[PDB]
């Protein structure tokens, strides 16, 4: 659908076009909180759909940028896709096409890039492999015996190494 230039272009807009509205009043985004999903951190040359990651700082405006957050103005449908996740159909060039953002938290930051940059394939047979170790890898946090455990690392290298496991890209799957 759309090549790796056009999501970058449209992207590179979207996030300094980018906003969210906190008790009616009108309040900007940084391109610091939001990563592009997909083509862009697959190394892909054509995607079907863009996806796009925003990480809150808060434990307030991570569920405050929830009610209202769009861009100004613009051709847009706002979806509830899943439990968490959300989905808005915009509409470029006479076009419409399917934006798929997902809003965590600054401690979730290595666990959602790491999930969102590798295979569900792999991630999946990760989480069995922790589940061996009687161990329960979420979005959250990691999950022992019911008991959740947070984590003490915040790179993406560092999350490798405090799991237990090697950087993969999803170039070569697993």
């Amino acid at each position: 659908m759309l090549t790796l230039i056009q999501g970058k272009k449209i992207v590179n807009h979207l996030r300094s076009r980018l906003a969210f509205e906190y008790n009616g009043q009108l309040i900007k985004i940084l391109s610091k909180n939001i990563v592009a999903v997909g083509s862009l951190r697959r190394e892909e040359k054509m995607l079907n759909d863009v996806d796009l990651l925003i990480i809150v700082p808060e434990k307030k405006l991570l569920k405050h940028v929830l009610p209202n957050i769009r861009i100004k103005g613009l051709s847009f449908s706002v979806k509830v896709c899943g439990e968490r996740k959300c989905v808005l159909f915009i509409e470029w060039e006479k076009k419409t096409y399917q934006l798929d953002l997902f809003t965590a938290l600054a401690e979730e930051k290595p666990y959602a890039i790491f999930h969102f940059t590798g295979p569900v394939s792999y991630l999946i047979r990760i989480r069995a492999a922790l589940k061996k170790k009687n161990y329960k890898l979420n979005q959250y946090g990691l999950f022992k015996n019911q008991t959740l455990v947070p984590l003490k690392i915040t790179t993406e290298k560092e999350l490798i190494k405090e799991l237990g496991f090697t950087y993969r890209i999803p170039k070569k799957r697993l």
